[PDB]
């Protein structure tokens, strides 16, 4: 429920395995969901590289 422990819900679906391919169609940046999103991607992804320091 909290974003504290899914902070990437969109994203998630962009995880190949383990692997989040963020660079995608970053074109939706001419709208304001693309812009929001673009600004949660670049963030969301390093939310996946934490998970690598745990182990």
């Amino acid at each position: 429920k909290n974003e504290d422990q899914e902070m990437c819900h969109e994203f998630q679906a962009f995880m190949k395995n383990g692997k989040l391919f963020c660079p995608q169609d970053k074109k939706f940046f001419q709208s304001l969901d693309g812009i929001m999103f673009i600004n949660k991607c670049a963030t969301c992804k390093m939310i996946l590289e934490k998970e690598a320091k745990s182990q």
